[PDB]
C-alpha cells in the first residue's frame, strides 16, 4: 500500500511507476508520476519523487530488490521532476539533464546534473530508454522518454492527463510552441501504447492529442 510519501505501480516486469503528491496553489492536491526502469540488475529513475523522504524510500525499495540504482534522468527543471538532484549527486548516482534544463537549474541557483545531455535525442539506457527533446511546451526544457521494448512514453509535465481541463502551471510555459512540439511527439511515437503524464492518470496516445488541443485553446484565449 506504499508509504505516506510514495506509492509504486508495476507497469511491466521492467517498468514501475513511482507516485507522490503535493498541494500546489491554486490547483490544490495533485499527483505526480515518474518511472523506475530495470535493466538486468541495474535500475534507473525517470524524475525523482516529489519529496526527499519519497526519494530515499524509493532508493531503499530498489536496493531491497537486489538492484543497483545506476542513474536518473530529470525531464524538466521544476521540483516535481528534478527536486532530488542534490541527494542523488551526494550518493554518487549519475544524474542526467539537458543543457537547457541545467541552464534553468543554474538560473534558479539549483545544483546541476552530473552528466549533461547535449543532443535532441539521447540513449539514456542503451536499447531500453531514449530521450527526445520535442521543443518548448510546459517549460522551455521539457523532454520525453521513450521505452521502445514496452511502447511506454513518459510524457512528464509536457503531457496533461485526459481529464485535465487546463494546462496547469503556465508561468514557465511556451503556449504558442506547445502544439508544434506536441505534433513532433505524435509523429515520432504513433506506436505508443501507454502515455504517462507528469500529473494524473496514465492513458493511451489520446493524451498527446488532448494536450495539443488544450494548448491550442489556451492560445485562442
Ligand atoms: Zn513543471
Ligand atoms: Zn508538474
Amino acid at each position: 500500500e506504499g508509504t505516506k510519501e510514495l506509492k509504486l505501480k508495476k507497469l511491466s516486469d521492467n517498468v514501475y511507476q513511482h507516485i507522490s503528491y503535493k498541494r500546489v496553489e491554486p490547483w490544490g492536491l495533485i499527483g505526480a508520476s515518474g518511472l523506475v526502469v530495470i535493466n538486468g540488475t541495474e535500475a534507473h529513475m525517470i524524475d525523482t519523487p516529489w519529496t526527499t523522504q519519497g526519494t530515499k524510500q524509493l532508493i531503499e525499495w530498489i536496493e531491497a530488490k537486489g538492484l543497483t540504482i545506476k542513474s536518473a534522468v530529470v525531464t524538466h527543471f521544476h521540483e516535481d521532476a528534478s527536486g532530488d538532484i542534490p541527494l542523488l549527486n551526494d550518493l554518487k548516482i549519475k544524474t542526467y539533464a539537458t543543457s537547457l534544463t541545467n541552464k534553468l537549474l543554474k538560473l534558479n541557483q539549483k545544483e546541476v546534473s552530473s552528466d549533461e545531455i547535449s543532443s535532441n535525442t539521447f540513449e539514456f539506457i542503451d536499447g531500453v530508454a531514449s530521450v527526445f527533446y520535442p521543443g518548448a511546451g510546459h517549460t522551455e526544457d521539457n523532454i520525453v522518454v521513450w521505452l521502445p521494448n514496452e511502447k511506454i512514453l513518459f510524457g512528464g509535465c509536457f503531457v496533461k492527463s485526459l481529464k485535465n481541463k487546463n494546462l496547469g502551471y503556465t508561468g514557465d510555459a511556451n503556449i504558442s510552441e506547445w502544439p508544434n512540439s506536441m505534433q513532433k511527439v505524435i509523429n515520432r511515437y504513433p506506436d505508443a501504447k501507454l502515455v504517462v503524464p507528469g500529473h494524473g492518470e496514465v492513458g493511451d496516445v489520446s493524451l498527446l492529442k488532448h494536450t495539443q488541443a488544450l494548448a491550442l485553446s489556451a492560445a485562442a484565449s
